[PDB]
């Protein structure tokens, strides 16, 4: 109901972050969807992190991530067996909107950018669910290499909007946009992007 609600610009390496609940998961192989709108020129940055809670390896080093690539879109995640990492055949970091669309079932995996054609990648065997319950990060973090493993440096310049999690559990209801504003744990240098 109020401009910004939904979405959020990153500057000066900002950040927000959420509780892992707002990406819960539940059965391995349950399938999951992330999907976000995104305007940037950043290159290479960090667009969304969900790792292993603070303190529990354990958990292993699980991660999912979404960012930039020289300009790529890049769905990189580690289930406990090997990284998959999808890549857009287009950079994106042109200053204008797009949807990106990042789906995985077990160790596979696509990606859609505009409503266009999937690229798909597999993560190695034998593991099939990530076991990560940390925080989810949106468009940086205070330390992006430490918290990422070196694999990102840095967040983005821009904004993200109408960010949809959802890990489709038997009988839950349909997800929504995340809200940005209202919902975060931690942040800096971040505010709301009308759109």
């Amino acid at each position: 109901d109020a401009p910004g609600q939904y979405g959020a610009y990153f500057h000066d390496d900002g950040f927000l972050a959420f509780p892992g609940h707002v990406f819960s998961r539940s059965l391995p192989e349950v399938p999951e969807t992330i999907e976000l709108e995104v305007r940037t020129s950043t290159a290479s940055g960090l667009l969304l992190w969900q790792g292993v809670e603070v303190g529990e390896a354990g958990q292993g080093k699980d991660f999912i991530s979404l960012g930039l690539q020289d300009g790529h879109l890049v769905f990189r995640y580690q289930l406990g067996s090997g990284e998959a990492r999808l890549v857009s055949e287009d950079p994106i970091n042109d200053g204008e909107w797009h949807r990106v669309t990042a789906l995985r079932e077990g160790r596979r995996g696509s990606i859609q950018v505009d409503g266009e054609e999937l690229v798909s990648g597999r993560s190695p065997g034998p593991n099939v669910a990530v076991n990560a319950k940390g925080s989810v990060y949106i468009g940086g973090a205070p330390d992006v290499a430490t918290l990422t493993g070196g694999r990102f440096s840095s967040g983005i310049t821009g904004c993200v909007k109408n960010l949809v999690l959802h890990s489709a559990r038997p009988g839950a209801p349909p997800p929504q946009p995340l809200d940005l504003q209202h919902r975060a744990q931690a942040g800096a240098n971040t505010r709301p992007c009308p759109s």
